């Protein structure tokens, strides 16, 4: 699990997405796993504006955050899941890394904030959702 806080913005997986989400949805995309809903409350976060293709990402079944070189955001071919079946996912990028379905939602960050969050795992790879393409997080 896990969200990111953003302005007046909540961004979380599509696939872990709550009632009061779906009740308060600003923007959803099933093919990137992402849902972002309206917040009451200011939240923190800054989200990274660049290319980076390195930073930390956060595993929640090691309890441990894992430095890692990824991929640029693209169309890949993700396997089942317990949650997606075998699918292509769009703006995914990969690292050699840990990532069970309770990882979903863990940070990847690079010095200039949060680049996205936990989406896939298997074959000893992590797949993050790329937000660096949503401006309007940034507004609004
Ligand atoms: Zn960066």
């Amino acid at each position: 699990s896990g969200a990111i806080y953003v302005g007046n913005y909540r961004v979380v997986n599509r696939h872990l997405a709550t009632h009061n989400d779906w009740a308060n949805l600003v923007w959803e995309d099933s093919s990137r796993d992402l849902l972002v809903s309206s917040t009451t409350a200011q939240g923190c976060d800054t989200i990274a504006r660049c290319d980076c293709q390195t930073g930390v990402y956060y595993c929640s079944s090691r309890r441990k955050h894992y430095p890692v070189s990824f991929s640029k955001p693209s169309l890949i071919f993700v396997e089942a899941s317990e949650y997606y079946p075998a699918r292509y996912q769009s703006h995914l990028m990969l690292a050699v890394g840990h990532s069970e379905p309770g990882d979903c939602g863990g940070i990847l960050r690079c010095q200039h904030g949060v680049v996205g969050i936990v989406s896939t795992g298997g074959n000893g790879l992590v797949g993050f959702a790329d937000v660096r393409d949503l401006l309007w997080l940034d507004e609004e």
